[PDB]
């Protein structure tokens, strides 16, 4: 099974990046599920209650899942010798 279901607790979604704690502000925002938040962007994450940059890009990188489906993977090849 690829990606997560629409009825997926917002805590289980952020828990993938060790940031499930953010599920609080998320739920209070009217989105307690990855399906109710599906669509949020970077600029939108700022008003969502997120101030950490490294964390913000950590969420969106997971939301992109679907058409490409690519999270937690290497991105380098060769170095010199």
């Amino acid at each position: 099974h690829m990606a997560a279901p629409q009825d997926l607790d917002i805590a289980v979604w952020l828990a993938t990046v060790h940031l499930e704690q953010y599920a609080d502000t998320f739920r209070r925002h009217g989105l307690a599920t990855a399906g109710a938040a599906r669509g949020l962007g970077h600029e939108e994450l700022k008003q969502l209650g997120i101030s950490a940059t490294g964390h913000r890009k950590r969420i969106l990188r997971l939301l992109q899942t679907g058409t490409e489906e690519g999270s937690l993977d290497p991105k380098s090849d060769s170095a010199m010798e």
